[PDB]
């Protein structure tokens, strides 16, 4: 299923995630494409932060959904 | 100087911070006001998270600047 991860920096990411795909694997996809380190990725939804060990369907995340991405660069 | 702390959900907090203030200290000041624990305070600037150990002027944060605040809850 397609999803749209938009960051406040002004960048959107389009990935084909799976219903039972863990948040951890979602970050992995971004890492594969944009090359953004999953450990530096902060997926925010509804105003809170998502848990790496959780699934998309855990937060009612479906197709065409929008996830907020924040770059957490450590030491800078 | 005063800055604007706006959450991703909907809230605008205003406090007095120094140019050489630290992100960690900023969260501490917000805790003295809104009572929100600094551990749950996520400072966002242009889609990038603010390093807790960095300074406001290091991020080019001046007076009357608006920052985003995200609540980091466990499990979301």
């Amino acid at each position: 299923m397609q999803i749209f991860v938009k960051t406040l920096t002004g960048k959107t990411i389009t990935l084909e995630v799976e219903p039972s795909d863990t948040i951890e694997n979602v970050k992995a996809k971004i890492q594969d494409k944009e090359g953004i380190p999953p450990d530096q990725q902060r997926l925010i939804f509804a105003g809170k932060q998502l848990e790496d060990g959780r699934t998309l369907s855990d937060y009612n995340i479906q197709k065409e959904s929008t996830l907020h991405l924040v770059l957490r660069l450590r030491g800078g």
